């Protein structure tokens, strides 16, 4: 294309970043409409929009919920650019690239944590916080059927895994995140084919809720989650 066409694309991306910056529960409705007006033009523009959204989500995980809703709107309204049958769950360009991108962030954020596996200690603690933010955003997307079962199980597996370095006394926020995910996605993941895997997860959970190394709040949070499953997740 031309140099001006490249400039036009770059100005749109700078605009998308601004919109994401001032995104709030109160402004959502309006800014969401603006984003839809300029961020669905083509495949190329969709790729950048997704890159920026995930960028912001990991910077402010507190708003995962908000950004997840933004992805839902785009998934439903953005036009398809790939080349389905009636009654089949919708499949589009946006949906496909979103799934792909989160798989990418998950791999990079994982590598940042095991980079050491002094000053380096402060670095690891920051990467450990990024990984949790990443997992929380994934949970929120799964809730709206924007990502699949495979990556969710991958999140659960890393949260329950016991590293040699880390000590049982330092897994509070890791275990707290797990209970969050479990209450958010647990019911949809726990179907017949998955009985074996899930049974395995909750056994591991029961043998930790009585640990003297974990705070009171943590082991009470595990007990409440376990009890919910024993009740077939029925309210």
């Amino acid at each position: 294309n031309s140099a001006n066409e490249k400039e036009r694309h770059d100005a749109i991306f700078r605009k998308v970043r601004g919109i994401l910056n001032k995104l709030t529960p109160e402004k959502f409705d309006k800014l969401c409409l603006e984003l839809l007006n300029v961020g669905v033009e083509s495949k190329l523009i969709l790729k950048g929009v997704i890159l920026l959204i995930v960028d912001k989500a990991l910077e402010e995980p507190k708003y995962s919920s908000l950004y997840a809703q933004l992805c839902l709107r785009l998934a439903e309204d953005a036009p398809n650019f790939d080349g389905g049958q009636p009654g089949q769950k919708q499949s589009t360009t946006f949906r496909r690239l979103l799934i792909s991108k989160l798989q990418d962030e998950f791999e990079n954020r994982t590598r940042n944590v095991d980079v050491y596996d002094p000053e380096e200690e402060e670095q690891r603690a920051i990467a450990k916080i990024k990984m949790l933010g990443n997992i929380k955003f994934i949970g929120e997307l799964g809730k709206l059927d924007l990502i699949h079962e495979s990556i969710l199980h991958k999140c659960i597996k890393t949260l329950l895994e016991k590293k040699k370095r880390v000590q049982l006394k330092d897994m509070g926020e890791d275990l707290e995140c797990l209970c969050q995910i479990m209450r958010t996605v647990g019911p949809r993941l726990d179907h017949e084919r998955a009985k074996s895997l899930m049974d395995q997860y909750f056994a591991r959970m029961c043998s930790l809720m009585l640990s003297k190394e974990l705070p009171a709040r943590i082991r009470f949070l595990l007990q409440d989650t376990v009890e919910l499953r024993e009740h077939h997740w029925v309210p």
